[PDB]
């Protein structure tokens, strides 16, 4: 179940309370955008130990300027609070390895 939080405090709040945060910083008019949510679905069930949550940059523009949001859809991963991968486009099979690496 990937959870979405539109707070500013809450995204970030999200990546210190964890040791590793799987968050995806996407955009609501891209049919990827929204087809890349089922197979993180998939993902979040067998990688629960990794914690994945849902940021837009139109509500919370702030997190955009957290992480320097650049290109999207940008998936990363935070490690004790903090970046470690980034993955450019959203793709069920890119993610798989993304994810995986961390989470497994």
């Amino acid at each position: 179940s990937v959870k979405i939080v539109t707070s500013q405090s809450e995204f970030d709040s999200i990546i210190s309370q964890n040791e590793l945060v799987i968050v995806d910083f996407f955009a609501e008019w891209c049919g990827p955008c929204k087809r890349i949510a089922p197979f993180y679905e998939e993902c979040s069930k067998t990688y629960t130990k990794m914690v994945f949550i849902k940021v837009d940059v139109d509500e919370v523009s702030e997190v955009t300027e957290k992480e320097n949001i650049t290109s999207m859809p940008t998936f990363k991963v935070y490690k004790n609070g903090s970046s470690v991968d980034t993955l450019l486009g959203a793709n069920d099979s890119a993610l798989k390895q993304l994810i995986e690496k961390y989470a497994a």
